[PDB]
């Protein structure tokens, strides 16, 4: 399987370190929290596929 | 649909709203790091779409 990012999604973790870099206190947190829940939600898609099996 | 350990989420809930501003912008770009790499395992397990 695919991992690494592809120069491309490498350019966007520049664009999300620019707009990172201005962010608030509440909303870094708020965000982290949402992304958190999104990886969770990513790790049951990924074991459905492999279920899918 | 998260799993009952779930819990997890009420952790980091916890941890998140102890962190510094350096330390939520450090982990926010690591889980956006994470987000993609993810995506990019997704693609595949679809890709093998021998079906």
């Amino acid at each position: 399987l695919n991992v690494d990012l592809s120069f491309e999604q490498e350019f966007q973790m520049r664009v999300m370190e620019e707009q990172v870099s201005a962010m608030s206190l509440q909303e870094a947190r708020e965000l982290l929290l949402q992304a958190s829940r999104l990886l969770m939600m990513k790790d049951n898609v990924i074991r459905s596929l492999v279920k899918r099996a």
